[PDB]
């Protein structure tokens, strides 16, 4: 149908259907008459997961032949989605498959929407390491993706009495056909025991074994014939586990409960022993995997020339001692020379200031399940305290700041400081977080080691965050400036030249428009809520959290319906406000929120006079799949974090890739988006960072601004009277007493700047040329956006390797 | 290379070599130079899967045509061993594949010594079960094994100085290929609760549901392309399940529990409420999937002319009560006209006459997990005692002798009482076990029902245990009689005609000379352990239990060591004593058997005196794959339970049709094989039934034959004393005191007759010649035990179904 979905040859389509037909016989045990639309999908997912074998085998003898530097991104979290429809993009079988289904009399669309996502994250820090194993692979690195199986994912949200109530995601109930099982790569894990120090060294003895073995899932390149390796750790017991019988049997449970589920909390460390369990789980099972590939290329000198280890926040923060550890005890290096290999080995990369989400251990915990790690850590601390004492003599504060170990009523172990020690390279995501964490949090590590200090802007993949998710734009696009941009992204700048283009305005308006009427229909058939395609679709899709402030939009929201209840007959510019995201389970004042959120969709979308002219929809279970959906039916994207909180936000770049305009505070990746496309071209408004801090030196008075905004004080007395919950009329005093009273990040401080751009944002729409015109400048400059940008930087400035747009052999 | 393993036609090695391969590549994700010997059996495994396919969906398509009447065989235990050689035999492609392998360099017999056994059984009752299915599909029966997909088959036994240790049976850790998931097919299953009585009769409410997943096996018939399903439930959490957050995730494990472990334990009821739920579990689950496909062919009346249900033991006796309760409860029919169809729907197997073994479940047990099933028990009950009364006005006693209840300290149901009400057939299996229930156990129930109860003589399938496990000696036969014996074992009777035969002696000679040969050479390479191939074999091989008096035998082993002490110079006939069997965890007594053995094999072993005269081994882990090497090799089968004890016994077949004589009393099968055989053909000695009952009149004394036999007296001393535990001293004294005072087995009672007898076998094995011309008449008279034979009828005079051996088209 459309050019950038590749060719439908006659032979290829002749020999999808025939493999087709056979995987729904031999594979499935099915036939045509009593098959459903699921055996469909999984006789589809067979045949194409068929065309990834030959190149997965060849990419993998291919590095063991030219043995380049191996690099291993190690995360606790790997948030996939659906796999079907990206392989085919990779492998340029989008179209072939789509007619060789139709011929069958297949919907393919349908049978897409019946596999399930692999949620293995809870958000941004997730997406980013899948985005990431998709650059790596089309930028042809050697590049290894390691994590946990986990059993269960993020949990399924389902909104009741308009609460969140959480379900678990039972993800591999059907099965998943993209995975490898390698049960025969199965290394054991050791936990607890105790040091024993003899005459040649400390020996850690008396241990407990949980074994690891790994499930292997192909990450294809996009047609470079690259395929590289995603590799998941499931817990498994050894067969002699607690061996009254039948007891000891079932009691297997407690090892496999490593890798469960997915830990949910995105907003607030907890010091969860099963959580310490995981994250040592994956450390010690890929260090071992990592070790021995090295070996089978005595001399670990060129162990940094080979190997690199990116750790996605601190959470595989075990790495640095556990190589120690193998380094000094088992290979029985000296303790210089394993630190000198352990610190050009590995790189950290942080995602958040916020001193709430930062891991701080236990020293008690680390001493009962890691014995010998924690005797590491302590002369790890100490030496580079002694190298600490060296550069700042005198300096008694810096020492306690910055110690590893934090002394109080439990001492506790800061990874963060761990990681940094052991790091050659320390980044964060976005220029200003970069800058952030150098002039405050790591501020003393700065002054001692500026040179490990670096910038990484995020990115996202345009494969699925484009040509995937919207083939209409990048149709269109394709059609002016050919096919090379969705590898070289910066391509899109060509686009500049057609912002006075009268066709291009059209098609770009025209894309815009498909794309709403099929997500309005979505809504519909789904859920069976009713939308006006024609307003302007006003979107919020992100976690729920207090930093990102959904809060603000809930008040411009009531804001609107207020206006619109004191001059009913005056017009306004139609919304859509669409607000979406997922809790923390123990996260009280989130789940507040979203209960908030329906609160007010319920008043305002039964109002006879408001009409169609406002609409509040919470959308349910907001994931990879269907920020898919949403993200291209966007015209607005709210990106409204309070100046220095949210680190980068990946969300607004895929919102701006897909032709939404942006109302954003200057916070994160914002700002080189409006660096980008020009300040003009973006809705900003509010404090600035330095605002923020002016503020906190004065003393945030949230009263002031009470007293001072009548607007303000109207839905604050609605708020606390119950106006928006008459039969429960102070449920939402929590709420309200945190924003009047003890609220971090400033609601208050930003509404009056916040509803004025917002009635800039009306006024635009109401020009739908120049709307799509300033949307066309968006588009154009979203290019250094690209994570294929963001990975082929950490190749050049961290790891050591050229990435190459060269092809296989197929 | 021999005629009964097929056809290796040049257009199938063809084929089967190149799916061979596209396996290995596509589905096992390999090439030739990292493939280890276990990745090539699954490409084989799955090579000939494929095979199965075709004939698989025709055969339940044939069903759905015809909708002849439906035979579903509920069993707690299906004892499958290895399903790769078995599914080449009955399909034809042994010898084609065997080519295949060898062409591209394999070795196909080391390769099926890589797959697991699905060990879902203790050994007879489960391995009958698993025959039983073998014969339903070869005679053409539309029959369902029903069943637990256990997770932890029977364990597997590590032998550590001289003691049994268990360790778990992972049979699943490297996958199934021979399994179907059907997630689709899910269905629920019901706990816990409460009854409510309402206007329109009882509800079961407030109940807490667990899922039950199906995975389906191929069963193959032998060569008339007929393909029947075995169903495994699988028990799986609902996903709203405990739904702080991550607790109740890993809750989930509590439900799925259900399926965990097989329960080891076949010498005693434990009445434990894990066992309980595994119980209700496969009933609830298979009787939903019998009712749902009945109505996909309203009125019931019909439902006994298109179902029969086989109970296989009491195991699954909840059947009974549970189709009651969905017919009343759930269908809304009259009382009477339920139980009408219940009756003439079930039947009943009883496998033991042993009190300790007969399930009696608690009341509180069944009160608080499935309440309504215990008031529908208690109406059955009452009517049923109703019936009595009328038929035997005024004896009180035969009232509470026949009651499902138990009054006591704890009340019970006993479960064997509600099987026999409640079904239209009773069998015992074999004679006199059938004739001992009517006599003893159920002679209440026989007064009142006689025309209930049957037997039906247990037999074996041909197909594993002579084609499979010793196609030498199926190849002589079929060189002199063809191949129709392979499904017709009746033809059998054509070898008598050759017992005169000089070519036929020698083949049949030769045949066990080359199995004997080949399994002192297993020993060796698998546990380093030295025999003489030249010596009597001597094997006992089944699982530990005091009624099946492998004391007995230990006794015997130590008779002759004493007299080869005495008397050194003297000729004795060499033997090596084999036994072997798994003990029940919890039973103490088998577990010090075990230890017994070991000791005597300790002292024995290491005698310079003795040599290569004897020789005591126990053999390690039996199962059916070790069966199928040893039986071969045997040329005494001990079959020596007292009699009464062994209902029937397999193993004891098992032997017969291998070229084994026997040594054994008149119990079980072993009457109905002599009488075969001829008494003149068999080593019968020891007290019948009636001398046993004799005894009990009078009273046991062991003591008796104590003083009476010098022989016994020496070796009850050297056990006291300490001579096969020299460390230990008094290590058997929980023998010797069982022996001397609590000896419910009499094993001092046919030790005389039995030491006699033995040494009649070894007068006839200086004799090869007449050794085995008695071997060729046991052979020839083995027919009547098929389990061809039992099927039959099974079908003709219990479910009232007509066996055929037509073929279906390939
Ligand atoms: O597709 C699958 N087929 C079989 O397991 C199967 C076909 C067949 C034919 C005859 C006899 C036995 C047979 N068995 N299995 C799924 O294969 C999926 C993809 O690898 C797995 O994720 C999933 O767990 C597994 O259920
Ligand atoms: O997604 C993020 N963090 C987590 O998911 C997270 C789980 C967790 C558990 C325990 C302790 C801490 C934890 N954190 N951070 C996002 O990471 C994204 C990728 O860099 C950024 O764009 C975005 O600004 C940032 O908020
Ligand atoms: O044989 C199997 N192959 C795969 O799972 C597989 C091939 C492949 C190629 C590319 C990408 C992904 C891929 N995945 N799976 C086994 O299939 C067996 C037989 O059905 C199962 O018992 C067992 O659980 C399962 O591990
Ligand atoms: O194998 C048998 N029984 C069991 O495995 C068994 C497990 C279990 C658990 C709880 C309560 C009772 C239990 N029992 N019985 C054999 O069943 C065989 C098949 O009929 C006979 O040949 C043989 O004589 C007989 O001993
Ligand atoms: C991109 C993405 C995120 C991250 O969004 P932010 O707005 O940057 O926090 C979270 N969840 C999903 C499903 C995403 O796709
Ligand atoms: C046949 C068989 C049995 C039954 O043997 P008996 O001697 O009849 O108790 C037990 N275990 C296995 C593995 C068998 O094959």
């Amino acid at each position: 149908q459309i050019s950038v979905r590749g060719l439908a040859g006659v032979e290829n389509v002749t020999e999808l259907k025939k493999n087709f037909n056979r995987h729904l016989h031999f594979t499935l045990v099915k036939d045509r008459n009593v098959a459903t639309p699921r055996d469909y999908y999984f006789a589809l997912a067979h045949t194409v997961r068929d065309h990834l074998v030959g190149r997965w085998i060849r990419t993998q003898q291919h590095y063991y032949e030219k043995d380049p530097k191996r690099i291993y991104y190690l995360s606790l979290e790997f948030y996939m989605g659906r796999t079907l429809q990206n392989t085919m993009v990779n492998l340029a079988l989008e179209n072939a498959c789509d007619e060789a289904t139709y011929q069958l009399g297949l919907d393919m669309e349908e049978l897409e929407e019946i596999e399930e996502d692999a949620g293995l994250g809870n958000g941004g820090l997730g997406r980013l390491a899948a985005c990431f194993l998709d650059s790596m692979a089309t930028l042809g690195l050697a590049a290894y993706g390691y994590g946990i199986r986990y059993e269960f994912g993020i949990f399924n949200q389902k909104i009741c009495g308009g609460w969140q109530m959480e379900e678990a995601d039972d993800w591999l109930r059907y099965g998943n056909p993209w995975e490898k099982a390698r049960p025969e790569f199965t290394l054991p894990v050791h936990f607890y025991g105790r040091v024993e120090h003899t005459s040649q060294g400390a020996k850690w003895v008396d241990t407990q074994v949980v074994l690891a073995m790994p499930y292997d899932t192909p990450v294809p390149g996009y047609r470079n014939n690259v395929v590289n390796t995603m590799r998941l750790w499931s817990a498994k017991a050894p067969n002699d586990f607690n061996l009254g019988y039948i007891q000891a049997v079932l009691d297997r449970n407690l090892a496999e409960n490593i890798s469960r589920v997915l830990y949910p909390n995105d907003n607030f460390f907890e010091g969860k022993e099963l959580r310490l369990k995981q994250e040592y789980f994956v450390v010690a099972a890929t260090l071992q995997d990592i070790i021995r590939r090295f070996k089978s290329s005595t001399n670990f000198d060129a162990f940094p020339d080979k190997v690199a280890i990116q750790l996605n926040d601190t959470h595989p923060s075990l790495a640095i001692p556990e190589l120690m550890r193998v380094l000094v005890d088992l290979e029985r290096l000296d303790w210089d020379k394993a630190w000198e290999v352990t610190v050009k080995t590995c790189a950290y990369t942080n995602h958040t200031v916020l001193p709430e989400a930062l891991e701080r251990w236990p020293v008690h915990l680390l001493e009962t399940l890691l014995p010998r790690h924690l005797q590491i850590i302590y002369e790890i601390n100490q030496r580079f305290l002694n190298r600490v004492a060296a550069a700042f003599p005198g300096d008694v504060d810096r020492l306690r700041r910055m110690s590893l170990v934090e002394e109080g009523a439990v001492k506790r172990i800061n990874m963060a400081h761990l990681c940094i020690a052991g790091s050659h390279a320390v980044n964060g995501v976005a220029r200003i977080h970069s800058e952030i964490l150098k002039k405050t949090i790591f501020k003393d590590f700065y002054e001692l080691e500026p040179h490990k200090f670096q910038n990484k802007t995020n990115g996202i993949t345009p494969r699925r965050w484009l040509v995937l998710c919207n083939p209409g734009l990048a149709e269109i696009i394709a059609e002016r400036i050919g096919e090379e941009y969705i590898s070289d992204l910066d391509q899109l700048r060509k686009l500049l030249s057609y912002v006075d283009d009268e066709a291009f305005i059209r098609d770009v308006a025209k894309v815009k428009q498909e794309n709403k009427l099929k997500f309005a229909a979505y809504l519909e058939r789904e859920y069976k809520v009713h939308i006006n395609p024609n307003s302007l679709f006003d979107v919020q899709v992100k976690r729920i959290h207090e930093y990102k402030r959904q809060l603000l939009n809930c008040l411009h929201v009531i804001t609107l319906y207020n206006r619109i209840k004191k001059e009913p007959n005056k017009f306004v510019v139609p919304r859509t406000v669409m607000i979406g995201g997922k809790a923390a389970p123990g996260y009280h004042m989130a789940k507040m929120i979203i209960k908030l959120i329906t609160a007010i969709g319920d008043v305002v979308n039964h109002d006879p006079v408001v009409g169609d002219r406002l609409r509040v929809i919470f959308l349910e279970n907001y994931r990879v799949s269907l920020a898919e959906k949403v993200i291209p039916a966007a015209d607005l994207s709210e990106q409204i974090s309070t100046a220095g909180t949210e680190a980068s936000g990946t969300g607004n770049m895929k919102f701006m890739l897909n032709g939404a305009l942006t109302i954003g505070t200057m916070d994160g990746a914002n700002v080189e988006m409006a660096e980008e496309a020009g300040e003009e071209n973006f809705f900003i408004f509010g404090m600035r960072v330095e605002d923020v801090d002016r503020l906190d030196q004065r003393g945030y008075n949230a009263q002031e601004y009470y007293d001072r905004i009548p607007e303000l004080r109207q839905i604050i007395e609605q708020l606390s009277s119950g106006f928006f919950s008459p039969k429960q009329p102070d449920l939402f005093k929590d709420i309200v007493n945190m924003l009047m009273h003890h609220d971090r990040f400033k609601v208050f401080a930003d509404y009056e700047e916040y509803v004025k751009c917002q009635e800039r944002v009306s006024a635009l729409y109401k020009n739908p040329r120049e709307w799509t015109r300033m949307v066309i400048r968006n588009i154009a400059t979203s290019g250094k956006f690209s994570s294929d940008r963001t990975i082929a930087q950490y190749a050049r400035e961290i790891w050591g390797v050229e990435p190459s747009r060269q092809r296989l052999p197929a």
